[PDB]
């Protein structure tokens, strides 16, 4: 009488269920899981026993609703005739009847016509425990910092602005940063996509984290002062790191904390309307032009970390569906679009990515502009049209990071874009990057200047910053090392590692230029 695994195999994960909402369970979880991280030497005893801590009421509660639950659990063990395992089941989004309109390439401005300057900011990732002297590279998965220790004699301690090192930055580092923009200004307005706390993240409760979102906010509105600026949330502003359930989750284990936060923080710059979208699931789109939408995306809900998508990965938010929305409506009147967000997409899981690339393709006329973080090296992604995957139709812009996390000096970016005015394109048009030499910099008594590194047409020969010509310049550098070697020094800010970088290691980074889709291969056929 097999016709009773079912009814057991429920029966067992019911159990499972409710012993698994006791405290003392979760404890038990804990225990056994900090044993294994001494153990496997994870990280030191501290960190193994903060990190779970930290983590075990939120992660075992996604585990008891998505992998332990009955009709997951069943039907991934007796198949489709017990339950349902649909755990990050593939999902796609609706596009609009409306037919596309015919590719076309934006227009070359014209003699003198209006430029608009952008500063881009991403992952400063302000470390409020931050200690000179201190042994940058110490046991913990973060350093140069309070309870990092000392330095044995042969080394030095950590650099008064910062280490290249697996540390972050101390606020005086980003006071400096933003103190010194003046040459680089004026600027219309500022992007700031995300990642504002530390890597400290065994130890992160909701106070540091708003701490954080609340100090460096208002540094950067004090050097910037009437300059609007967009936000977009990164994965390290929550609390656990990628933390981020879905509006679905209500309660006061779901993000309200910090969505009003960044709602009551940003206040200054972002309109009633996009407030709105923003405490819902931390994304919001508006206009800072004329004929100019831009949209944040909380690409947490993309992220392969955020493991509340276990329970449903499909379209988080609804935020695909509402950008999908918000594109249409741009291009019915005939408006251009910049997307800021801080993942990049080619990161993101599988199903979000391919979803997010057939949108960028349907819309190439209406994107003007994609700008991601997160990786915090300064590298971009091409998007192909869905038919052939050869044709160039948008660039995603992959800023670097203001940290030093990991080993890099201290970055930002300045943008050139197609300006305000009627009929703009609304393109990039050139790019810069500006860099502290810590080496420079770290030198007792010295002042910090930073410095201009590149201009992006300048050094790379571009005549233009269109998708062609990043598509383009992937492969000159296939076939000219010198110029991948360039790319490989500005791609780490000027601090590019000391071992070589061969020919797997070239094609490796010239492949990730070109997958703006995930788990796409395909895209990398001309590579390998
Ligand atoms: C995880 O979350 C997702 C979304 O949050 C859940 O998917 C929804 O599931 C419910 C069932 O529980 C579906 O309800 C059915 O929808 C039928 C038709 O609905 C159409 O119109 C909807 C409202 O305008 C619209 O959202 C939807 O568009 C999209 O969904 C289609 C799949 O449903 C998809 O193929 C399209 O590409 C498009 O993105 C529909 O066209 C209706 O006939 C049924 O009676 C019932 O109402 C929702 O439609 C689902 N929504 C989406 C976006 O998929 C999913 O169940 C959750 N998973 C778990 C395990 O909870
Ligand atoms: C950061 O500062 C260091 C320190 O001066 C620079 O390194 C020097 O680089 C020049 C040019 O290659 C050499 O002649 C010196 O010998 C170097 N000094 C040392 C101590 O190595 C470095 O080039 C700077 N980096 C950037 C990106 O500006
Ligand atoms: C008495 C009873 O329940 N019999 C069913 C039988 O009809 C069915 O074909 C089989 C398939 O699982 O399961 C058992
Ligand atoms: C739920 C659903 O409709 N999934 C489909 C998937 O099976 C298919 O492979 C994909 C095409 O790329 O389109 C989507
Ligand atoms: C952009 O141009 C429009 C039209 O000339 C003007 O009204 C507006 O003040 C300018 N600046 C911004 C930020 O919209
Ligand atoms: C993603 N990364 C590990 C390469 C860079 C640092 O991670 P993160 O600070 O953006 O979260
Ligand atoms: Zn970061
Ligand atoms: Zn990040």
């Amino acid at each position: 009488w097999g016709n009773l695994t079912c009814p057991i195999c429920k029966g067992l994960f019911t159990a499972i269920n409710l012993g698994l909402k006791k405290e003392p369970n979760v404890a038990r979880v804990g225990s056994v899981a900090i044993k294994l991280c001494n153990l496997l030497k994870i990280a030191p005893p501290a960190v193994c026993q903060s990190i779970v801590h930290l983590f075990e009421d939120d992660m075992v509660e996604v585990w008891r609703r998505s992998v332990l639950s009955p009709s997951e659990a069943c039907g991934l063990l007796l198949g489709s005739t017990c339950g349902h395992w649909d755990i990050f089941s593939s999902w796609n989004i609706s596009l609009p009847t409306v037919p596309k309109p015919p590719p076309k390439p934006p227009s070359p401005p014209a003699p003198g016509a209006p430029v608009s300057r952008i500063l881009f900011l991403t992952d400063l990732h302000w470390d409020h425990d931050y200690l000179e002297g201190t042994d940058p590279d110490c046991a913990d998965p973060l350093c140069c910092r309070r309870g990092s220790g000392l330095p044995p004699a042969s080394r030095p301690g950590a650099g008064y602005w910062g280490e290249y090192s697996k540390c972050d930055l101390p606020l005086r580092t980003l006071e400096s940063l933003l103190s010194g923009l003046g040459p680089a200004g004026p600027f219309d307005m500022v992007y700031w996509t995300g990642d504002i706390p530390a890597h400290d993240v065994w130890h992160q409760t909701r106070q540091d984290q708003l701490r954080a979102l609340t100090t460096v906010t208002a540094l950067v509105r004090k050097f910037l002062g009437p300059v609007p600026v967009y936000p977009a949330v990164g994965n390290h502003e929550s609390t656990p790191v990628n933390s981020f359930p879905p509006p679905f989750i209500e309660g006061n284990h779901s993000s309200r904390w910090l969505y009003e936060a960044m709602a009551k923080a940003w206040e200054p710059w972002l309109p009633a309307e996009a407030l709105r979208t923003l405490r819902i699931g931390g994304f919001y789109a508006l206009s800072p032009y004329p004929g100019l939408r831009l949209i944040s995306l909380n690409m947490n809900f993309c992220s392969r970390e955020n493991f509340w998508l276990l329970i449903n990965s499909t379209d988080p938010a609804g935020q695909l569906q509402w950008l999908v929305g918000e594109l249409q409506a741009a291009e019915d009147r005939g408006d251009k679009v910049h997307i800021i967000g801080h993942i990049p997409p080619g990161h993101c899981l599988k199903s979000w990515s391919w979803n997010y690339y057939r949108i960028v393709a349907r819309y190439e006329n209406t994107l003007a502009a994609q700008f991601f973080g997160h990786t915090h090296v300064d590298e971009f992604e091409v998007f192909y049209d869905e038919e052939t995957l050869s044709r160039p139709l948008a660039v995603a812009f992959l800023a670097p990071s203001a940290t030093t996390y990991i080993g890099l000096n201290p970055g930002y970016r300045v943008y050139q874009i197609d300006g305000n005015y009627s009929g703009s394109s609304h393109v990039v048009l050139d790019h810069e990057t500006y860099i502290l030499n810590l080496t420079q910099a770290n030198i007792p008594g010295a002042i910090p200047h930073w410095q201009l590194l590149y201009r992006a047409r300048e050094t790379y020969g571009l005549p233009n910053t269109l998708p062609t010509a990043w598509h383009n310049l992937v492969y000159r550098m296939r076939g000219d090392m010198q110029l991948f070697q360039t790319f490989w020094f500005l791609y780490h800010k000027g601090h590019p590692p000391s071992e070589p970088c061969g020919t797997p290691c070239r094609l490796a980074t010239l492949c990730a230029q070109l997958s703006a889709r995930a788990d796409s291969p395909a895209l990398c056929r001309h590579l390998m």
